RNA sequence: CCCCCCC
C-alpha cells in the first residue's frame, strides 16, 4: 500500500526532524498529497523550502523504486505550497506589467517544469504578452515575451 | 554538541543504512571521522542512479542527514557526503569556470562576475586561484546572489 | 507546462 509506506517512512523522518510533527497522508485525483502540521514549521520547511523539498525528492524517489513510475506526490506544511505559487503568480504577473513598456523580452529565474507551468497557466491568453521556456536543466527558466 | 566518534557515527551508519536499503539494496556505506566532523561513502549498486539528475538525490540525502544530526546532536558534523566520485567531478566543474575566467579577465582587463555560489564553491574558486600572478577574487552580493568577481591584477587604463 | 528514469 502507497499510503502506508509513506506513513511509515516520513512518519520516520518526522520522529527525527520534530517529535511535535504528525503527517496526514491523502490522495486527491493523481496525486499522492502528504500534509505535515506541529512544531516549529518553519523549521521543517527551512530557507526557501530546502527542507521540505529534500524530503519530498527522496519521498518520491523511494515511492519509485517501490511501487514504480506514475505517482505524483506533493508535500505540504501550514500551506506553504500555497504562498510560493502566490509569490510566482506574483513577479509573474510583474513581468507581464514589464514586458508590456519595454518591447524588450524578461527573463525569470531558473524553476522547476512545476513552476514554470505556473507562470504559463497564469498569463495564458494574456493580451500582451506569451510564454516560452529556454535552457536545460536548473538553468531552464520561463521567458516573457511582447505581442 | 557531542564527541563526533560514537553516537554520531552509529547515529548516522543507522539513518543513512535504513536509506540506502530503500534506494538500492546494492547500497553499502562507510562512514569516516575527520577530527569532530563526519564524511560518508555510498558505494555499490547503481551510483549513477544514486546521484540522481544534476546530483538532486546525493544532495537531498546530504542535506537531509545534516538536519536530523543537528537535531539529534546541535550539529551537522559539516557532513560530506560521497559517490562514485561525485564531489571531486563539481570541484573540478567549479574549477573550469574560475579559469576560464582568469583567463578573459587577464586579457580584457575588466573584472568578469561568476554564476551565483554557495561559500563551499566559493572557497574552491578562492583558493585555486590565490597567488595568482595575473589575477584575483572578491565576493560581491548578498545572499543566493552572492558570487565572486575575478578582477585583474593590473586594472584595463581604460 | 510533473518528475523520476525504466532518460
Ligand atoms: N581569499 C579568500 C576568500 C574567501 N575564502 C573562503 O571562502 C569563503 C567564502 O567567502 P566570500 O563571502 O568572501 O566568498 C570564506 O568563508 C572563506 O572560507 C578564502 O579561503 N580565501
Amino acid at each position: 500500500d502507497p499510503r502506508a509506506f509513506l506513513e511509515e517512512f516520513l512518519g520516520g523522518l518526522l520522529l527525527l526532524l520534530d517529535p511535535g510533527h504528525r503527517l496526514e497522508v491523502r490522495v486527491e485525483g493523481e496525486t499522492l498529497k502528504a500534509e505535515v502540521k506541529g512544531g516549529d514549521l518553519g523549521r521543517f520547511i527551512g530557507k526557501e523550502g530546502r527542507t521540505l523539498r529534500a524530503v519530498e525528492h527522496l519521498a518520491r524517489v523511494v515511492l519509485a523504486r517501490r511501487f514504480g513510475t506514475g505517482y505524483r506526490l506533493v508535500l505540504d506544511a501550514a500551506g506553504y505550497r500555497s504562498r510560493a505559487e502566490a509569490r510566482i503568480r506574483r513577479l509573474a504577473e510583474e513581468a507581464a506589467l514589464t514586458v508590456a513598456m519595454t518591447g524588450e523580452p524578461l527573463h525569470l529565474p531558473p524553476m522547476p517544469p512545476g513552476e514554470r507551468r505556473i507562470v504559463h497557466m497564469l498569463l495564458k491568453n494574456h493580451p500582451r504578452v506569451t510564454t516560452e521556456s529556454q535552457g536545460e536543466g536548473e538553468e531552464r527558466h520561463v521567458v516573457v515575451y511582447p505581442r
